């Protein structure tokens, strides 16, 4: 599923992410924007030979299990492809794991490199939330 802005915004809150951890909407938005252009389906794999699963990108050296990450981990006790579903659930609910884990948002590179400092409530402008 490929959300619409909005729609992902709408969907996030829905599932409790809203000011998880102290980040505003917008920074969870933003960074699904530039995680996998909010396409719940997108998998992309590092060099190292993990994988990163879904609209957050969460990765199979930690988080999730894909079957093919010697030394992985598997942290959010779920299968990675349960991380691409239509309904964000699973990927919202282990999102909650990583953010707490000690650095928050910095986990995932892009949000520090494009979203971090910026005017992230221009994600949810406009939004019927
Ligand atoms: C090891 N990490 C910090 C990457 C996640 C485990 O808590
Ligand atoms: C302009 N974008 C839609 C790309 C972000 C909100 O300002
Ligand atoms: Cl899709
Ligand atoms: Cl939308
Ligand atoms: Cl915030
Ligand atoms: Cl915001
Ligand atoms: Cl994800
Ligand atoms: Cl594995
Ligand atoms: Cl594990
Ligand atoms: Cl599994
Ligand atoms: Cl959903
Ligand atoms: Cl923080
Ligand atoms: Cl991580
Ligand atoms: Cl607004
Ligand atoms: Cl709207
Ligand atoms: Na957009
Ligand atoms: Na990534
Ligand atoms: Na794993
Ligand atoms: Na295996
Ligand atoms: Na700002």
């Amino acid at each position: 599923k490929v959300f619409g802005r909005c729609e992902l915004a709408a969907a996030m809150k829905r599932h409790g992410l809203d000011n998880y951890r102290g980040y505003s909407l917008g920074n969870w938005v933003c960074a699904a924007k530039f995680e996998s252009n909010f396409n719940t389906q997108a998998t992309n794999r590092n060099t190292d030979g993990s994988t990163d699963y879904g609209i957050l990108q969460i990765n199979s050296r930690w988080w999730c299990n894909d079957g093919r990450t010697p030394g992985s981990r598997n942290l959010c006790n779920i299968p990675c492809s349960a991380l691409l579903s239509s309904d964000i659930t699973a990927s919202v609910n282990c999102a909650k794991k990583i953010v707490s884990d000690g650095n928050g948002m910095n986990a995932w590179v892009a949000w520090r490199n494009r979203c971090k400092g910026t005017d992230v409530q221009a994600w949810i402008r406009g939004c019927r939330l």
